[PDB]
C-alpha cells in the first residue's frame, strides 16, 4: 500500500469483476448496477473512457481495466488474495480464517 508517495507508474492493470449485484474495481468496493453515482463507470467503462477513480489508482498512463467473472460470488475484492480466485473454478471455498499470511 503507497497510502501517501506516489501513484507508481509501472503501468498496472485496475481489475474490474462482475457480480451478481454489481461491479467492483482494484480501488474501491461492489458497486450494484443500478445505483446512478455507479452510471459512470458503467457508462465510461461501457465505452472504453477511464473513470477516475483507476486514473486516480495508476499514474495517468497506462490504467488498463482487466474484467472478472464472478457474480454470485457476491463480493471479494479487498478482501483478501488476488483476483479472489479465478484461477480453475470461482473462489473454491475461501478457506481463508485469516486475511494475511493466506
Amino acid at each position: 500500500g503507497s497510502e501517501k508517495r506516489q501513484h507508481s507508474s509501472q503501468d498496472v492493470h485496475v481489475v474490474l469483476k462482475l457480480w451478481k449485484s454489481g461491479f467492483s474495481l482494484d480501488n474501491g468496493e461492489l458497486r450494484s448496477y443500478q445505483d446512478p453515482s455507479n452510471a459512470q463507470f458503467l457508462e465510461s467503462i461501457r465505452r472504453g473512457e477511464v473513470p477516475a477513480e483507476l486514473r486516480r489508482l495508476a499514474h495517468g498512463g497506462q490504467v488498463n481495466l482487466d474484467m472478472e467473472d464472478h457474480r454470485d460470488e457476491d463480493f471479494v475484492k479487498p478482501k483478501g488474495a488476488f483476483k479472489a480466485f479465478t484461477g480453475e473454478g470461482q473462489k473454491l471455498g475461501s478457506t481463508a480464517p485469516q486475511v494475511l499470511s493466506t
